[PDB]
């Protein structure tokens, strides 16, 4: 309302939820603050993998959103947005009650594009996935029906994925609780498909030595991995894949049996952002300005993964570049900075800064990360690390982000670099 | 939510926009208060019967709620409530969103009971009623239509009204309109037409010399009054009346034509307050304590007309008392101290104090007032007044109330006997 804005943020994920609280931290008493999203729950997402071959739990990595924003005088409303009006500013939500805002930031993370590629829905085939816990839950049960009836594997990355690391991650670790299980042996065929261009290119361009080390590590677990590829149906559970070469030619089509597969789909804007006139590109994600801001609407600003940023590559099969939590976390704070800066008169100068790539995979012991900047070659930082502190690094900061997930934050976020000071 | 409780206010009038304004300022920032409201606009009531003669605008008595309110942080919303649910706490407005609350205060004063009497409804034939704004004007309207086409007059109260003293008010300011228009002469017949038992009861048994003075007042008219009377029809343009005796029995019926006509109709509980199971009497009244806090419902409190008032004796035709503004701010009062009180741990013990009733009328350049208190006689104040200094006083308090209806109330209210000090 007029002099008390009202500030909504649309979705709890790894942007929505440290932007409600910043919001609310950096707005003050005199506005109010409404997280709206689809789930109850709060879940950290890298720990998916994890669920996927059952080395975690459910329980491990979310837990209930109410109270911990609500102490912090946050309003927190569980519906999907199901409609957004951005003339009369009005949210309808699934149970039809709407919610108006003076300030809308968009933090609605990727809809998972099972529709790129019929038969691919975890729920029509064999072919599961382990970006939402939900569906990496439903992974795990069909790892154990694998177990009971063993049969072909296929692991991957859809065309149109941007989040490749988690294909090669689950890939790693399913090899690895085979053998831990004396069930490797029983494996008829183990495929790895993937749209990169090559292997570990990462939808990056390739890290430090990620292409030779992730080449090397899935031939270490009799992995056949295949390139260039796209998945054009899944159906009767057999995977049709084509390979193309680097002008788009087919160089061969192939029909893989699958008992149990996984398979990163292409992320595209959920339906409610992607729906708003003039607010998105094609793909359904939010084109915004460097300061975070709809360049259609002035009030709406978005962040995480809901954001467009243009391809600086085109390969042989569509693929898109990550966008990651450190990137995603500047996002969200120049967005906080600049609404209220919006809220007090001034334009907020404050952008996300660089654009940059920072994974870490936890193989069990140890584990590989990389950490890419700025997107194109050459670059300021390229480094591909293994070892057992990637691993202990990894244990580490999922611990803190929860924390600090159930306590607030404010200011910045990571900063963790005290281990310098 | 949980530590910081939303409060809802249930209609903005003499009683919920003060009580808004109180609840905020006693809650502070760590608390929502919700305002909602059928009307987007404030009215003085009390203002209304000089509407109905033309003597007042609309514009004078009446401004539009919302900024005023909001600049004080609280929420705004103007659609009627159409349902409540006090087991889930939710209320449906007009337009089909819901609203939650932790603690709901009632103050949605009277349903006009039109339907009482069967063509009495001001849209429905020639008797108006000057109880709102809109209806002011529409009385005025018609006056207008009198003027041009001289007939009989007819102005009083319905079986089950509560509110006499505007019914004289407004058939003493139209016989002086009359005068002043030299259109007096004109009027075939004028007659005043009460459920009350004898002139001057007002509800309350008689205050001061009320019977005699307002016996006189009318006789010095040329206004012809009949008591024990109830309407059983508005029909063809004319009132069939019902005249009974002290036990009830009829002693005529009278059918009186009417070109010009404004009864005082029966109040009720609005409906979507009435239609909460187990909330009301049968009149649709809250039953609340002497804390205001509903019997039923331990979260929801009513104060103003809205709550039900036991009778104290019985009419030959149904006559109720009076709820004054006084008395209302005091209901006000202590529930928004009790309410403050459940937030903070402690039972409220504020109550609205000993029963009493307060009028001013204004006749143009002096006025009546009463002020009665307790409700029984033998009262320990028991006060009618005639004089400049009412009318004088009636026009202060009326820019006061405005005033303080757009900068902000707290602490108590009235106490503007620093006339004393
Ligand atoms: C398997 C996997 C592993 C990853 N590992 C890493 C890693 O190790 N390091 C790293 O930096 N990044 C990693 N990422 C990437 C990125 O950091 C995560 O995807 C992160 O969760 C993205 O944050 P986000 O806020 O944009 O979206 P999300 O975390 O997906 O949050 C979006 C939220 O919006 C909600 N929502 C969606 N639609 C609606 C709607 N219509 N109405 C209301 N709410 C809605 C969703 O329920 C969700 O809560 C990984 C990603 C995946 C998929
Ligand atoms: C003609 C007249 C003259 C009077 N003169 C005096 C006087 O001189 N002195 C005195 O002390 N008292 C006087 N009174 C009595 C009393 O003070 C007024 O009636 C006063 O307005 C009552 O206050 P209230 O808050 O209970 O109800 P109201 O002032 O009527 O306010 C009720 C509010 O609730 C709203 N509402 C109703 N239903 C809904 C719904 N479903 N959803 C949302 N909102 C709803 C209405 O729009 C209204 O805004 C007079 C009354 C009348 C009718
Ligand atoms: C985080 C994003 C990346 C995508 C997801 C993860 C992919 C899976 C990782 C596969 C790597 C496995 O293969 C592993 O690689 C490194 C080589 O560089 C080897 O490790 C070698 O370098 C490390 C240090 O980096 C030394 O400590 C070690 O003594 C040496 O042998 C391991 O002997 C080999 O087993
Ligand atoms: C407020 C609630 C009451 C209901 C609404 C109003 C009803 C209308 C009022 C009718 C009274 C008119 O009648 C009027 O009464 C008083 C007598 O007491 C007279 O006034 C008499 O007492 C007053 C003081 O009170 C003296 O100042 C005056 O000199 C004296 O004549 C007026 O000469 C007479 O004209
Ligand atoms: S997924
Ligand atoms: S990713
Ligand atoms: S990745
Ligand atoms: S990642
Ligand atoms: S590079
Ligand atoms: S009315
Ligand atoms: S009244
Ligand atoms: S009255
Ligand atoms: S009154
Ligand atoms: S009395």
């Amino acid at each position: 309302m007029r002099g008390s804005a009202h500030v909504v943020i649309l979705g709890a994920g790894t942007g929505g939820m440290p932007a409600a609280y910043e919001m609310k931290e950096a707005l003050g008493s005199g506005h109010e603050v409404t997280l709206i999203s689809a789930n109850d729950y709060f879940q950290f997402v890298p720990s998916n993998p994890w669920v996927g071959v059952g080395w975690k739990e459910r329980d491990d990595i979310a837990f209930p959103i109410r109270h911990y924003v609500e102490r912090k005088g946050i309003h927190f409303i569980a519906q999907s947005a199901e409609q957004i009006d951005a003339e009369a500013q009005n949210i309808t939500l699934a149970d039809g009650n709407t919610v108006h805002y003076d300030y809308l930031m968009i933090a609605t993370g990727p809809k998972l594009a099972f529709e790129n590629v019929p038969g691919s829905d975890p729920h029509e085939g064999p072919v599961q996935a382990i970006c939402t816990v939900d569906h990496a839950e439903r992974a795990f049960a069909e790892y154990q029906a694998l177990l009971r009836e063993p049969g072909p594997i296929v692991i991957g990355a859809m065309a149109g994925a941007s989040c490749f690391g988690p294909a090669y991650e689950y890939a790693m670790i399913v090899a690895s609780d085979l053998k831990k299980r004396g069930m490797r042996d029983k494996i008829p065929s183990f495929t790895f498909i993937t749209s990169e261009p090559y292997i570990g290119h990462l939808g990056i361009q390739g890290v430090g030595d990620s292409k030779g080390i992730l080449t090397k590590g899935l031939k270490e677990e009799g992995i056949e991995a295949y390139t260039n590829c796209k998945v054009t149906k899944v159906e009767d559970n057999k995977m049709y894949v084509t390979q193309v070469d680097e002008k788009g030619e087919t160089i061969k089509e192939m029909v893989l049996p699958v008992k149990f597969g996984m398979m990163i789909p292409a992320f595209k804007g959920v339906p409610a952002v992607a729906g708003v006139e003039g607010l998105c590109n094609p793909g359904g994600f939010v084109l915004v300005d460097e300061h975070q801001r709809s360049k259609k609407y002035a009030n709406i600003f978005a962040a995480g993964i809901a954001i467009a940023i243009p391809p600086v590559e085109t390969t042989p099969v569509p693929t898109g570049a990550p966008k990651t939590g450190y990137m995603i976390e500047s996002m969200v704070s120049a967005a906080v900075h600049n609404i209220k800066a919006d809220l007090e008169g001034r334009k907020g100068e404050q952008t996300m800064g660089t654009w940059n790539a920072v994974c870490f995979a936890d193989m069990g012991d140890r584990g590989a990360a990389f950490i890419a900047l700025p997107q194109l070659k050459p670059r300021k930082v390229d480094v591909f690390a293994y070892g057992r502190w990637v691993h202990l690094a990894k244990v580490a900061f999922e611990k803190y982000f929860i924390r600090k997930m159930k306590m607030g934050v404010s200011e910045p976020f990571y900063e963790k670099v005290l281990f310098k000071m």
